[PDB]
């Protein structure tokens, strides 16, 4: 026989999009203890997830999401690098193992600041993406880099998350390499910044658009797929407007639903993408069919 | 502007049960006329496929199973190689990519003899596995390796899989190192055949077990998930024995709906392996959730 190798395969899944490439970069996964963190009680947060064949506490995907649209090559989220322990900061090595370099890449996108999204802004005292300019909603930058937000932070995670965004985004701030956006604006040829506020103040959506096709990149509008897409109304107390939350993740289920196109998630199952169909009270979510991508 | 690279990571998936090591093993993907070889109107087939955003042809999974339970390798079906074309043949690359080499296999189970099963085992006129033996039932051997059942062949698709199995299989035979077993058998410590006749005369699904964690790869047994699992009566004409596929599909999701165990099969999408639970008439599948290994 033969001694037992226990090493998973390298994080990524490439996918194709019309004519742009996508690559899901996988983070690690961590274990979470959602039943503790869902605004509903845990025996019900627990019968979901045994329908789902899962128990809490559950191992949940980090995933980043890079987009080539042939002439820009865009990373949105970074992962945590050593924010979150040491079975996160994979997307690195992953973004290499999928064939590029970090010096690569031309522009960063941040769906919010929370440490498993901006860590892999940075390794150590160094810009983890020399050439990037990253961008982000005004509203993001402005919350999570506030010195007197920090100040006035009432615990100790809420203290860490302030601090690991500064850490991560201020190094690019100073080198003039952070751009904000507002609101709903079109970035870089072939990506769009959609506004979906609510599980922090300038959350948003990336909408990636190629020869008819479409993929939204939810970011955190859903974390716990075994619960949420049957009732998108369950928030976290992670989540910075519970009512904004739900709002927005309805609408971008029911758009999906409506349009038929992909959607992705941090934090659904790597790779994280699949299409929607609306059933009963909430949605189905359909992960995508496994798909070999050859060079053109 | 970064040039892309449009290459698709190596095809393994790597998962503990118990403590036995599972590697699913992609051999690649093909495209299917499943509306085709179905048997139900093509309508039929199409608008259960658009309900799971799918059409036909539809790119199918080919994937084999490899089992470390720490005192053997074990690996459950070998691909196609070269017999079904170019986008074929990746599994033994997939296997050296996952850690191992071709000539530390001890065993081979395979659940039935069509080409993209079989064909793995030769590399030209080489074993691609020179220390292992291989088993199947009596039953799939005596009839694949057939020269009167080949000569009665009635066109080209299915003397091409007697050929394919004569040319995979015989080899192995000739080195006495093929041994069939006959019905429900204990192999190894820890796996165990379960006769699932009805795709071929032979099909055998091989349960896995270690520390009380069970895993069914179920071969053939399902070919179109976004068909068979709400419709399990729903064949194809490439079944040998359509009442009895049926008979063992649905014996077999029933089964692991009541244990909540899981199950595998070759073409379920890569790396194939879930749970099931039974759903209005039919079932649904839930593949695993991403688990990294260390
Ligand atoms: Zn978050
Ligand atoms: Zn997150
Ligand atoms: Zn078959
Ligand atoms: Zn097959």
């Amino acid at each position: 026989a033969a001694p037992q190798v226990r090493t998973s395969a390298p994080g990524y899944y490439r996918m194709l999009l019309g004519d742009f490439e996508i690559t899901a970069l996988s983070d690690g996964t961590v274990a979470l203890p959602v039943d503790k963190r869902l605004n509903q009680p845990a025996p019900k947060t627990q019968s979901a997830l045994a329908k789902s064949f899962q128990k809490a506490p559950l191992e949940t995907s980090v995933t980043g999401y890079l987009v080539n649209t042939g002439s820009k090559l865009v990373l949105v989220d970074t992962g945590a690098a050593g924010l979150f322990g040491p079975t996160l900061g994979r997307l690195l090595a992953n973004l290499k193992a999928a064939g590029y370099q970090p010096e690569q890449v031309d522009e960063i996108y941040l769906t919010h600041m929370h440490p498993d999204h901006v860590g892999g802004l940075m390794v150590g005292e160094q810009l983890a993406f020399p050439n990037a300019v990253v961008r982000a909603d005004q509203k993001e930058a402005d919350f999570w880099l506030s010195q007197t937000n920090l100040d006035k932070a009432p615990d100790d995670e809420s203290k860490g998350f302030f601090k690991g965004a500064m850490a991560s985004l201020n190094p690019y701030v100073k080198a003039g390499k952070f751009k904000p956006f507002s609101g709903n604006t079109d970035l870089v040829p072939g990506i769009k910044a959609l506004a979906s506020h609510g599980h922090t103040p300038g959350h948003t959506t990336y909408v990636v658009e190629s020869q008819g096709q479409k993929l939204a990149l939810l970011g955190d509008l859903i974390l716990v797929a075994a619960v949420q897409f049957d009732d998108p109304s369950v928030t976290t107390d992670l989540d910075s407007d519970s009512k904004a939350v739900a709002v927005e993740r309805k609408k971008a289920f029911a758009d999906a639903a409506k349009g038929g196109y992909l959607i992705a998630a941090s934090h659904l199952p790597f790779p994280g993408i699949g299409h929607i169909r609306a059933e009963g009270k909430g949605y189905r979510f359909v992960p995508v069919n496994y798909s070999v991508v050859n060079a053109a």
